[PDB]
């Protein structure tokens, strides 16, 4: 099953009409207003706030003192939905403080072990996470561009791509963009943190 | 001497026409091509214009005359490639990162790491990124102070490397806060018409942001 969470960027980078995406949805802040303006009836809303009346039908989980709405928002999900995947949907664009908050949201050890399970989409790009291993990854036919981004330091292995790298150590975040799928599957080993996959296109 | 550099992200996520931005422009990849496409004459070209369309061949070259033209090297990116560039042969005060953000996320996180590197390090300061709803500073450790940008609401603080923070004036505030990871404080705002913070190592990224007023006022 996939829960699709709906945070507060630019509606001009959605992938789609959300009415399209499949899959129970949860707003997070101005996120729950949008799914509501749209007819779609969340699952869960986030946050303080037509709304309270889209609120009967949808668990609502007040802001709490240690955590970011959409850092609740994540915990609340797997831990009362627990679905096998969050796609995370409005978290590119805008602001960039909320921008990067999505994107290393996982670093923070509490939800580090959902790492694997979350995913960022927008109209250009698909973000996944990895905990140290060796994996085997599709390219998404959409996509031209591969990046490999670690968040923290690590020796990371690229054997068959474009661009290659042997147990390559990062001594700080490192952003090795524009990589490319070498026919239409890939493999990467890495030995600590967390690492970002990047796919996009233009 | 302010110098403008221009990458290859989204016209749409411009602050404004960049003919209006007063300051020589450098243009790197793509950013090349969209300085030429509004008339701007830039004084320093980087990347690859020798494989680029007929269509657009000539009219490019045709720019590129009167400006020193950077070809990619071995080792940098062509945005490393142009900061380095930049500060090498154009004597500046300050550098502005133009064209940096949306699009692309791993350009985008590209942008936003480039200081790290120990090299490019030493520009942490005299980089600055702009965009419509952002404005993004770097500093290396030390005590700062810092004043609220006029068409700015929000205000957050971004360590890139493990560090202690300490925000002692903002609307929220942090005592010697260690991070082990990349963290971005975001919504803190300031308390007043400065703020001050202090940190002891890797480095640190301010940013102020704002809200698309014009596009949440269509909702």
């Amino acid at each position: 099953t996939i829960v699709n969470l709906l945070v507060g960027g630019p509606t001009a980078n959605y992938p789609a009409d959300l009415t399209t995406i499949p899959g129970p949805w949860v707003g997070a802040d101005r996120g729950a207003l949008r799914l509501v303006k749209r007819g779609i009836q969340p699952v869960m809303v986030v946050g303080d706030f037509t709304v309270k009346d889209a609120l009967v039908g949808a668990i609502v989980v007040k802001p709490d003192q240690d955590h970011t709405d959409t850092q609740l928002a994540i915990k609340s999900i797997f831990e009362q939905l627990q679905p096998d995947e969050v796609h995370l949907y409005g978290a590119t664009g805008g602001r960039l403080d909320h921008l990067l908050a999505n994107m290393w949201l996982v670093l923070d050890p509490v939800f580090r072990q959902w790492a694997p399970q979350i995913k960022l989409i927008d109209k250009q790009n698909s973000v996944r996470f990895f905990l140290p291993g060796d994996y085997q990854i599709t390219k998404e036919a959409d996509k031209r561009y591969l990046a490999f981004v670690p968040l923290m330091p690590m020796h990371l292995t690229l054997p068959d791509e474009k661009y290659q790298l042997d147990a390559a150590y990062n001594a700080y975040p490192i952003s090795w963009a524009s990589n490319e799928f070498s026919g239409n599957t890939g493999h990467f080993s890495f030995d600590a943190g967390v690492l970002a996959v990047i796919q996009s296109r233009d």
